[PDB]
């Protein structure tokens, strides 16, 4: 069913994550971590304190799809990842590491979200946006509800993290 999912998305904040390659998203799905540039890292830490759930919605550039969505379980932390680094990039830029809990690891093609526009990006289709773009509540909720159900995930523990 979808009731626990709707509860998790209740009053959540949503951010679009644009990865340059699939390898990093695969690594994030295996290890439950994400890293972004310093500008987006600061925005996500602020949002984590402000909302009962912060949702990251992933899209690999040129894939034409979203690859799933996850909930932040922590602010970024350093010390204690073999990211594939794009042109330029640098390991120090990706140094902050967030822990995340996947809510859906299934794909959604951009063709299925063409009816959703994001007020925080000039009402462009939600697939359009740079890495870190915030997605307004209603559009974010409807976008997440479009993904195929991921029956391998139990949201009971996620609800407890809240
Ligand atoms: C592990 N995190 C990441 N991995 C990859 Cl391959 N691309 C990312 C990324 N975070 C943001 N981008 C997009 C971008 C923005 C600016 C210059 C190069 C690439």
């Amino acid at each position: 069913g979808t009731s626990k999912l709707k509860y998790v998305l209740q009053d959540a904040r949503f951010f679009l994550i644009k990865s340059n390659n699939h390898e990093n998203v695969s690594l994030a799905k295996a290890k439950g971590v994400w890293s972004t540039l310093p500008v987006n890292e600061k925005k996500l830490n602020l949002a984590f304190r402000s909302a009962r759930s912060v949702i990251l919605i992933f899209s690999v550039r040129e894939s034409g799809k979203f690859q799933g969505f996850a909930r932040l379980s922590s602010e970024s932390h350093h010390g204690g990842i073999h990211w594939v680094l794009p042109a330029g990039m640098s390991a120090k830029m990706l140094g902050g590491v967030f822990k995340i809990d996947w809510i859906c690891r299934r794909e959604l093609p951009f063709t299925k979200s063409a009816h959703l526009t994001n007020p925080w990006n000039e009402h462009k289709p939600v697939k359009i946006g740079r890495d870190g773009q915030e997605i307004e509540l209603e559009c974010g909720t409807q976008l997440c509800l479009l993904f195929p159900p991921d029956e391998s995930i139990d949201l009971y523990q996620v609800i407890h993290k809240m």
